[PDB]
């Protein structure tokens, strides 16, 4: 029920081995870590999440793009690429979260579909 | 070899039934068809052409975002967005052309991956 | 006059305008403390956030309040903001515009640093 | 004063100066008539295309030479140019700046129109 897809515009390639990292807001206002995991060689990271645990609530997907950049060996400017938004507040969805990489700019877009 | 995956930025999904043109320079500097077609359910355009008739060439991908647009009953600013480039220079590769449309602005990348 | 943000509307075709835009500066306790804050104006820019005398190096978070900007316009968004994360360095150029390019479903960003 | 052209660097976080842009008409018979042309200053931006006078309502094409903006910064990229292809219609507002973002495998445009 979560994807998370990246591609890199300097390379024209998947942006591969970058780190995601999940939180899901808490009842005290706080970001509680929800999920984490990595970018295949295809861009793709799969297996964040199940459709029970995935429950309603406001997540932050946050793209360790930093991390993505000076492990290339490339100094970027920003430090994550952030995606915040509700979820299943009208019953499952699944949702694709694609992001394209520069070193200075991103993109970001949601891909949501009904099962 | 050649693969169109457009998304909707409005929608948050898929762009479906999006006409696709690609043409090809000729030695007389002409832009002929090439091939065409229209993305799918998934936003998808898969059948373009094969390893043997994708030859070296400059290819221009025209997605028909005016059309798209319209067919919503929407009025958009472009009459479509292109994509040119140079192919298969230094052999055979494998070509993904990405487009993120809304009504006033669109994004496109590039995936290119060696077999 | 070191740091401004400029938001357009890639639905409209416009300038985002009256969209409410919060700076922060990361804390030694890694919290986020409020540093400036202001609306956008007619161009959708927002100047007059700091001097260069209150802007030193240091993460700086610019939130960008992008679902009452679309829920003004009757359209229902996906993100509950947007966020642009990044550090301010001394041994780059001196003025730092981040710019926004918003859609319902997605949202692009880059950095414009000039001296 | 009718049209502005501006571009930018996603790779640097910069204006991208000293671009060749230029300007088509479509005409009658479907080809593409010079209309106006020039380069990108320090700032980004092309100022001083056209007049109200000769900005007539058409199809026009902006093509934006990124191929040697990138090879005069020792960079490869993919695509022969950048392209946007669009209406002027009288009945919508009266300035038209024509935005790119750029990177090596892929562009970003967007349309900001204001009166
Ligand atoms: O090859 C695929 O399956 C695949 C999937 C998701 C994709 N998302 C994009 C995409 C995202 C942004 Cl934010 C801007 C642009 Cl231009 C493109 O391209 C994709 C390609």
């Amino acid at each position: 029920p979560l994807m998370v897809k990246v591609l890199d515009a300097v390379r024209g390639s998947p942006a591969i081995n970058v780190a995601v990292h999940v939180f899901r807001k808490a009842a005290d206002d706080t970001w509680e870590p929800f999920a984490s995991g990595k970018t295949s060689e295809s861009g793709e990271l799969h297996g964040l999440t199940t459709e029970e645990e995935f429950v309603e609530g406001i997540y932050k997907v946050e793209i360790d793009t930093k991390s993505y950049w000076k492990a290339l060996g490339i100094s970027p400017f920003h430090e994550h690429a952030e995606v915040v938004f509700t979820a299943n507040d009208s019953g499952p969805r699944r949702y694709t979260i694609a992001a394209l990489l520069s070193p200075y700019s991103y993109s970001t877009t949601a891909v949501i579909t009904n099962p």
